[PDB]
């Protein structure tokens, strides 16, 4: 039993809700929140910009130190950093940016990072400002993640559509 509330159950291990991941994190304070990061951990917009803003820029300060030490992530890769005031941890995951010409096959690799954590609050990866189709992203998530994932979908029309169109 966990403290996620009001989620629609999609599969054995995948749950979904029309919600802002930032608001879900502030209320639930989960163990792991997933950030839809880029390779530079430059949290400028979308999920990352909103999460970072909610941490009063502490996420960005921590991230800049991480990059200065370790260099950029790989597309499809991840790192675990603090969750600040939003969660115990933040799993920064880089999905492919198809506007950058990045291989959409890397979306499966990105979701594989979720399997290292028993329970996660997450957004759909590679969609939105990253350019990919959120319908496809949900399919890859369901077919890749085996741990318990609670997906927060920001846009109602999209949520209603992913649910109505989910097989
Ligand atoms: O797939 C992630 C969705 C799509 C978006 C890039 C346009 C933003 N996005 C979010 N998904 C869930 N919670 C959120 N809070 C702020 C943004 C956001």
């Amino acid at each position: 039993v966990n403290s996620f509330s009001g989620y629609l159950k999609l599969t054995d291990n995948v749950y979904i809700k029309n919600a802002d991941i930032v608001e879900e994190a502030k209320k639930v304070k989960p163990t792991v929140v997933v950030n839809a990061a880029n390779v530079y951990l430059k949290h400028g917009g979308g999920v990352a910009g909103a999460l970072n803003k909610a941490t009063n820029n502490a996420m960005q300060v921590e991230s800049d130190d991480y990059i200065a030490t370790n260099g950029p992530l790989k597309v499809g890769g991840s790192c675990v950093l603090s969750g600040h005031n939003l969660a115990k941890h933040c799993l920064h995951v880089v999905g492919p940016n198809v506007n950058k010409g990045e291989d959409i096959q890397l979306l499966k690799s990105a979701y594989e990072n979720f399997n290292q954590h028993e329970v996660l609050l997450a957004p759909l990866l590679s969609a939105g400002i990253f350019g990919a189709d959120p319908i496809h992203s949900l399919r890859v998530c369901v077919d890749t993640v085996r741990t318990n994932v609670y997906l927060a979908v920001f846009d109602k029309n999209l949520y209603d559509k992913l649910v109505s169109s989910f097989l």
